[PDB]
């Protein structure tokens, strides 16, 4: 049945529940972001109004075929009435279209949903700054210490920069990036940037790409592979068989192929700076895991909610486990305690 972290009090709304069937007592089902363990449900044969960014409203209508008239975006930083409550939606520094969600409750509770979030200090500046929020409904994908990585900006520097070095040293050497979701869409058009190239895709992927309002995409991206030097396949094709696969179709075209994989966090974290990565080598084909997080690091999500200072915490996330659900309250009490609120 849908759990109660997906339900907000005093409402008749439900956030990022689309697989339950029909919710008892919701009037409006509100979307975070277009992942798929998010939208799951969802298709032209939903019949409730969806509450959504413009941009998720466009992935909506062009990939699942959801009929407009059900489809309600709202535009970013605006207040907003839905239903006799007011809401905003604010940008989650996730993926694009991707926001949280701030609730106005009739009663004077204010409550945030932070859908799935990389934390920023440029929050602590939104509208979140001009009133107290009471409950937070908290993205703790990486809530435990271990879990460090690089800013984006240094992960993105790093792949720029050994692309190109590879690239002028074997004009004859082919760029390949995995994905499986929107987001993380800087690694590969950077890369192609710097090679002066386009990024050659499937149609599935262009189109995908052409719902998400990024400037100048049409001169960025493509359906010819012959024509790009940069290519994206799925995730699962980024191992030695696919990529020796790959190479085959390109005709003689290429003689080599360095790879990257944008993972999450992945252990050599903790030991490894991102200027000492190394790549796994089989003959002509180099691969590269490069840790590009769209979910806040420990630290970046202790600083968020110390800044916010809610009076309760609400996971989203890592909630099926008792020892998870444990772990995650010390470290909610560390922070009250070592902040003072
Ligand atoms: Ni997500």
């Amino acid at each position: 049945t849908c759990p109660f972290y997906k339900k907000i009090p005093g409402t008749g709304f439900t956030v990022d529940a689309f697989q339950y069937g029909v919710v008892e007592g919701c009037t409006a089902y509100f979307l975070t972001h277009f992942h798929s363990d998010h939208y799951a449900g969802l298709s032209k044969h939903f019949t409730f109004p969806v509450y959504c960014s413009e941009i998720t409203g466009n992935l909506l209508k062009n990939k699942l075929h959801v009929q407009e008239q059900y489809i309600h975006p709202l535009p970013l930083d605006t207040e907003c009435i839905v239903n006799g409550v007011k809401v905003v939606l604010l940008d989650a520094n996730h993926c694009p279209g991707a926001v949280m969600i701030l609730f106005y409750l009739p009663n004077g509770t204010v409550i945030l949903h932070t859908g799935d979030f990389r934390a920023d200090p440029s929050m602590e500046r939104s509208l979140l700054a001009d009133q107290k929020v009471h409950m937070l409904y908290l993205d703790t994908t990486y809530c435990s210490p271990e879990y460090t990585f690089p800013s984006q900006q240094e992960v993105i520097r790093f792949a720029i920069n050994t692309a190109f070095e590879a690239v002028t040293l074997n004009p004859h050497a082919l760029v390949v990036c995995g994905t499986y979701s929107i987001g993380k869409e800087k690694v590969f058009l950077a890369i192609a940037d710097v090679l002066g190239s386009k990024v050659g895709m499937s149609q599935e992927k262009y189109k995908t790409l052409q719902c998400l309002n990024i400037p100048e995409i049409n001169s960025l991206i493509t359906t010819d592979m012959c024509s790009s030097l940069v290519h994206l396949l799925p995730m699962m094709q980024i191992n030695f068989k696919g990529l020796q696969s790959h190479l085959k179709k390109c005709g003689g075209k290429y003689n080599q192929i360095l790879a990257f994989r944008p993972t999450g966090w992945t252990h050599s974290n903790k030991f490894t700076r991102i200027a000492d990565v190394i790549p796994q080598t089989k003959g002509n084909i180099s691969i590269y895991g490069i840790p590009y997080s769209e979910h806040s690091s420990y630290l970046e999500m202790k600083r968020f909610v110390q800044w916010l200072k809610p009076q309760k915490i609400i996971p989203t996330v890592n909630v099926g486990t008792w020892k998870s659900r444990s772990t995650m309250e010390k470290y909610f009490r560390e922070w009250k305690l070592e902040a003072g609120y």
